[PDB]
């Protein structure tokens, strides 16, 4: 249901390492009160670990491991639902007052996934590209960074590249593991000079990066622009909040 699963570990148990695995045993330890585990005891890898029995957990740790056997099952079951979603907003002039619909969509959506492990991040972009709300999955947070959308005032040229920048540097940060992560670009698809060339260059590096660039139309949206930042034309929607909540 609801795992306290802390930096470092939120990935796949199968992408862990040896120190990964000291590191979990080290949280479980504090985070359920038990018996002072010896570090020595899982002197192994992440894809190793799922391999034991829960009988060898109970060799190895005669105290716990029935309950580092059971808390390894329901990680799994966390990182099945464990997602990064990335919002991508345009705060350019040219969205002007329908930055109102921008600031709905994000608040709509940030209603459905209340997941502990669905975590979210606001970035900005117009003339500047700035991250309002880090990756997090602290819903306190995230309420944090959703006033703050509010208090954006869109001023400023349209240059989704930046903004797309700094998504990918969080997944980059998370690694190719995190498949999970997911880009929502909220943008009007009105681009000048070289910033189709370089949104769709951006765009393949999400996608390098094993991330879905999934691009939300705003009041007239070029089509054709937007599909070429998206994977397909599939993933470009102006309901909405519904597909975004089904894919
Ligand atoms: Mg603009």
């Amino acid at each position: 249901g609801s795992i306290a699963l802390p930096a470092h570990l939120r990935l796949q148990p199968i992408y862990w390492s040896r120190d990964d695995v000291a590191q979990w045993l080290k949280w479980a330890e504090n985070e359920f009160s038990l018996r002072p585990i010896d570090s020595n005891t899982f002197e192994m890898n992440g894809k190793a670990l799922l391999l034991l029995t829960k009988e060898d957990f109970r060799y190895r740790s005669p105290h716990s491991g029935d309950e580092l056997y059971e808390l390894l099952q329901h990680i799994l079951a966390q990182a099945r639902a464990a997602f990064d979603l990335y919002f991508v907003l345009d705060k350019s002039g040219s969205v002007a007052n329908n930055w109102i619909e921008i600031y709905n969509f994000v608040q709509q959506l940030a209603e459905r996934f209340v997941s502990p492990e669905m975590r979210l991040s606001f970035i900005v972009f117009s003339s500047q590209a700035t991250i309002i709300l880090p990756l997090t999955g602290d819903r306190g947070k995230i309420s944090k960074g959703l006033e703050d959308l509010k208090r954006v005032s869109p001023v400023g040229e349209t240059y989704i590249h930046e903004g797309l920048k700094l998504a990918n540097e969080q997944i980059q940060k998370a690694g190719g593991l995190k498949t999970s992560s997911i880009i929502i670009a909220l943008t009007d698809g009105k681009l000048d000079g070289l910033v189709p060339s370089y949104a769709e260059k951006e765009a393949k590096i999400s996608r390098s990066l094993g991330a879905s660039v999934y691009a939300v139309g705003v009041l007239d949206f070029e089509q054709a622009q937007l599909e070429r930042i998206a994977d397909s034309k599939e993933q470009v929607f102006p309901g909405f909040q519904a597909l975004k909540g089904i894919i």
